[PDB]
């Protein structure tokens, strides 16, 4: 049931991406938010993707940006002072859709490829 | 393919909930943003999923949360200054958000009704 994985892992990114853009709303802080290698998505792709998909590009050009996506989340869980700046608080979470986004259309690209 | 049509309906409120989220964030207003009723998910329920799952309840009780939800949406569009003030700007933000999440679980419960 490829497709039907697909659409189900592009709902689970997007319900993580929601879920650390309310925290920032309501808290200005990440809370216990994971990183999205630790996200279902990011266990999902590692454990079971990567395999299912190896020898594949497109596997690859994920993982680069799961990995810039985890230092710009560790920086601010490291100083979420920066949370309470409008520009960089807009930043960051332009940062977290636009990778989601991307990651998004190279899932779709990669389940393309097998079917 | 039903479970894979759901799935693709999860994916796609959620996507038009972020677009709304990120038009306030970055404008302070909705823009050319649709309410749900018009959103490709309202679309597919209204011409589609409303029909596929004729004679099941939560068919009415997602029509109802779609149609408090864009009075909701039609108040703040009349009156976008509310997004303004910290307070009713979060209101609105929680209430899509909340709307969307109820409707994603009637969503589920409905391809359970029809896979049974």
């Amino acid at each position: 049931n490829a497709e039907e994985e697909k659409e189900r892992q592009i709902a689970s990114i997007l319900s993580w991406e929601i879920d650390i853009i309310y925290k920032i709303l309501l808290d200005s802080d990440l809370g216990s938010s994971l990183p999205l290698s630790q996200a279902d998505f990011g266990l999902w792709f590692n454990h079971k993707g990567r395999h299912y998909f190896s020898g594949i590009a497109e596997v690859g050009h994920i993982s680069r940006l799961i990995q810039d996506f985890d230092g710009i989340f560790n920086q601010t869980m490291r100083n979420t002072r920066n949370l309470n700046n409008r520009s960089l608080r807009v930043k960051f979470l332009l940062q977290i859709r636009n990778t989601v986004s991307q990651i998004i259309t190279l899932l779709r690209e990669l389940f393309e490829e097998v079917s």
